[PDB]
């Protein structure tokens, strides 16, 4: 609004989650969850979640955001579907723009005494054809995600070259029948003890030079991917090969261009907060969720939003006179 | 018996199960027939449930999804454990002696035993426990049956005065209970506590019983306390009571072969499940102080089922 209790950036479970226990402690938080740059929460792409405790039989990403909105706007989170542009964390109170409302003559779209983070760190797409037509219909990022699925279950699975590329497949030679390692480059950018194990890994091969060209598949309502053209680079090698299963894992792109060194980030861009908590680099504004770069998980960003929620109301309690 | 991961405890455990039998091992959870959600009656705190769960609801959904994806879930109680050689020793309970043999080995270790918030075992606390009886107010605060009603803390040290001032935001007023006449709880926390409009503080006072509607669902009502110094006890009107107390952590089975702090929790290197010893991870409210939340209990259960399959593939290549 005008002037907010605290304000919370994102769409994701985490930023829900904060909502929810600001919401129930009376505070009033407003949630900015955007108009990627999905709509809801980065995790609505998947179609169904199965290692989500409390849904024994899974559930659809799509309606778990839409019950973590529901639970918000229950509890009193006004959240408005519209995304952040600017920050100005400089002044005592923070205050966000809006994008196509940004201005530096323009009025803040809100301010508030405190800002949570959890704009999300999705991973890259490749925007490869057939991509949006096989979207989590084979093709997915997060191998400890989707690896149990029995469309994956003794299978050949394709992945497209850093340390996040063999943590996952590595992890995936537990299901598919042959799992193979597309490298846009010879040889690995991941350390040496991960292609050392990998390539001695019996259930696992590593293609290098190899660049997945399409991803084929059916042409049916719920259509799974089948087969994978491919092409060897050396040569302009073309070929196409079953591939029932298709992982991404080009570097997750966090959304920390909003703070611009506001906060202070890492090497790879995630934001750095305090081990195990909220905490940024400044106090007021903190990161959940964005937070985590090593289990990129769902239950652990709504973890961590509980715990953004807690430390926000415990420093709304200093700050209040 | 042997297994590749044992998970000790009955949330985070179950997520931390949840994520093992998912990446096809061998875990067996440990339930136990032993020495918390499921006491609660009603859970909205928790995301993805916006018209609620009950906390035994929410736990059999957990069990079930856990057996599903494939946990040895045994209900037996662990009682010593040895983690003096490289495979780690554990023992059932009344099975646990020192000629005993173990009854499920296992390589690597999780442990979600929890920590129990202390109860008073007052006189109506089981007859009215989680209708007006609680112990995490962040937990049960914003519940109405508790809006703009009269509000009664038990406690000293800080969480006490930290609930008291999460609860005087709903509630008419909350009146806490210190045992002595004095606060163990520090400076600055009773500062803002006294501070504090809603609040009201009598030291010297404990709570004696619990009287409320012994209807078939009935709720909170009235609470007799006592003057300890005089022993003049008073039935004073409140309608939800809070447990505030230190709470229990469920670690003695560790019995300092992991390195614990003062209050008794694991401690853990912050943001991870990593225990003292490299081997056993420690998840939930056992590494969890500042929150003590169900959902920041799964999501740690989650950090120590992430780090254990890491930890066991890198033991065996
Ligand atoms: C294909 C894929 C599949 C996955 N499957 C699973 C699974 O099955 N189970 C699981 O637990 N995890 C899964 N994940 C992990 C997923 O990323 C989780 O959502 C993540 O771990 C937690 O999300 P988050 O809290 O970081 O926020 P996010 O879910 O990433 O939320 C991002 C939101 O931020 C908003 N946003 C960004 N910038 C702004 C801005 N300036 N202003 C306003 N809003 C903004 C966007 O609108 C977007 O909606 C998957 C990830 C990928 C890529
Ligand atoms: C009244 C009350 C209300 C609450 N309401 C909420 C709420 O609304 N929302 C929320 O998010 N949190 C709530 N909580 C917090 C609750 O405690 C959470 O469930 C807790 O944070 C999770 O703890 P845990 O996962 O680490 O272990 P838990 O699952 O809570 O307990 C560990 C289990 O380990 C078992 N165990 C111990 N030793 C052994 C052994 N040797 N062998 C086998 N098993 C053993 C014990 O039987 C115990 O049940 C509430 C707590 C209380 C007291
Ligand atoms: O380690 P990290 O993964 O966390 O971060 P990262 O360094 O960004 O890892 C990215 C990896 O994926 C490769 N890559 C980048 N764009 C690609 C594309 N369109 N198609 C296929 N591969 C691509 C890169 O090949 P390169 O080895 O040529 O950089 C690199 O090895
Ligand atoms: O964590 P933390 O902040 O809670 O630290 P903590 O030191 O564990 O505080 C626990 C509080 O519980 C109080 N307590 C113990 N038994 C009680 C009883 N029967 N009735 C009322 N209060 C009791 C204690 O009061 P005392 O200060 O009298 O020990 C103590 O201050």
């Amino acid at each position: 609004m005008v002037h907010t209790k605290v304000v919370i950036i994102g769409s994701g479970p985490a930023a829900h989650t904060a909502a929810i226990y600001l919401s129930r402690a009376e505070l009033k938080p407003v949630l900015y969850e955007g108009m990627a740059n999905a709509a809801g929460g980065q995790l609505t792409t998947t179609t169904d979640i199965e290692n989500f405790p409390g849904f024994p039989d899974g559930i659809g990403g799509a309606e778990l955001m839409e019950n973590m909105r529901k639970q918000s706007i229950r509890f009193g989170t006004e959240v408005i579907t519209e995304t952040i542009s600017r920050v100005d964390l400089s002044s005592k109170p923070f205050k966000l723009w809006t994008e196509w409302n940004d201005g530096p003559d323009k009025e803040p779209a809100c301010t508030a005494d405190a800002v949570i983070i959890a704009t999300g760190a999705n991973a890259r797409r490749l925007n490869l054809p057939g991509e949006e037509t096989y979207w989590q219909n084979g093709i997915s990022a997060c191998a400890v995600c989707d690896g149990a699925v029995p469309i994956f279950r003794n299978k050949p699975l394709y992945v497209i070259g850093g340390d996040s590329a063999a943590e996952e497949a590595m992890f995936l030679a537990k299901y598919g029948s042959s799992v193979t390692v597309l490298v846009r480059r010879d040889k690995l950018r991941a350390s040496k003890a991960m292609a050392k194990r990998l390539l001695a890994h019996p259930k696992v091969t590593v293609r290098f030079n190899t660049v997945a060209t399409e991803v084929l598949g059916e042409k049916k309502p719920n259509g799974l991917m089948t087969h994978l053209r491919i092409k060897n680079t050396v040569t302009g090698e073309e070929e196409i090969v079953d591939a029932n299963g298709l992982f991404y894992a080009v570097g997750h792109d966090p959304a920390t261009a909003l703070v611009k060194g506001q906060i202070d980030l890492d090497e790879d861009g995630y934001i750095i907060t305090k081990p195990g908590t909220s905490y940024t680099s400044r106090e007021g504004v903190f990161a959940c969720g964005v937070q985590d770069k090593r289990y990129r998980q769902a239950i652990t960003s709504a973890g961590s939003g509980c715990i953004a929620a807690l430390e926000a109301e415990k420093f709304i309690a200093e700050a209040e006179s």
